[PDB]
């Protein structure tokens, strides 16, 4: 986690609040005296400063969201690899327990963004990626489990790592789409 | 003249005023409860609507200015042609009187925009164009005057029309630069 962005985000809201005031008054003085040269330009320069403040806010707010998502992402990432490298059906069962929820949270956040991404293509990648992720997390479990029981069947290891590979890919796919709009 | 834009411009200021309010409150509720999911999104959607309203305003305000300038422009335009086609040193002297001020007003407005245009090149065209305009309006007078005194000297007519041509060009140059930034 990193709340430096949540802190920055509030400060941003202040400038938007201050500028918003200066805008309100300049706007008022203009409405009462609309044929006024001076009063008008003051309203324009106000509107400009209000615009900068507002875009700086919207952009920053978007980072905050994407970032938040990416952190849940790196969590699930390391989980998948820790699940693969499990050496006992002990730690393996331990991990899967710790990871399942972390996969669910990531799934939720993922869904949300999916909604906000504008172009539908990206929205599809998100959906698809979240699907594979959803389906294989369990399968990777049963797969890397088998390898632990039949240590000499190279065929199982190959299978497991293929599932892991695809799973990791879905994770990045989610990350990739998440930064679309 | 056309004040439909001055009217539209006020209505525009209202939406910016209304949205500005909705922004202020959503912004406030967020600052008091910043870790809030809901309160936050409300602040974002507010900021969006505030942004549309503000840009719609700034653009419209810019048209209003450019348009205003263009109207003084069409005035000076017809003046220059009416000065050329004068048939007596009577009407000619009449026109020049009526036009001189109209050239000065146009000159003032021109100067202003010059300041606001961002890229310097355009700012130069404006300056240059305003210069030629400034210098030749008088010369066109003395020129189209001579033609009236020596009606059979094709050479004078040629000269006069050349001055008129250049003068008209400066006018359009002003118009052209004025719509730069």
């Amino acid at each position: 986690e990193s709340q430096f962005l949540k802190e920055e985000l509030v400060v941003a809201v202040e400038d938007v609040r201050k500028q918003g005031d200066l805008m309100k008054s300049a706007a008022g003085e203009f409405a009462d005296d609309p044929c006024s040269s001076v009063k008008r330009g003051n309203m324009v320069r106000a509107a400009r400063a209000l615009l900068s403040a507002v875009t700086r806010l919207l952009i920053l707010a978007d980072m905050a969201d994407v970032y938040k998502l990416l952190v849940q992402l790196k969590v699930v990432e390391d989980g998948i690899l820790k699940l693969r490298n499990a050496g006992n059906e002990q730690d393996l069962g331990i991990q899967y327990k710790a990871l399942k929820p972390e996969v669910d949270k990531l799934n939720i956040m993922a869904a949300k963004r999916q909604q906000e991404l504008k172009d539908v293509g990206n929205r599809d990648q998100m959906a698809a990626a979240r699907g594979i992720l959803q389906k294989n997390v369990p399968i990777l479990y049963t797969a890397s489990q088998a390898c632990l029981q039949h240590p000499d069947v190279a065929a199982y290891k190959a299978n497991r790592d293929l599932i892991y590979k695809q799973l990791q890919q879905a994770v990045t796919g989610i990350s990739n789409a998440a930064q679309a709009t």
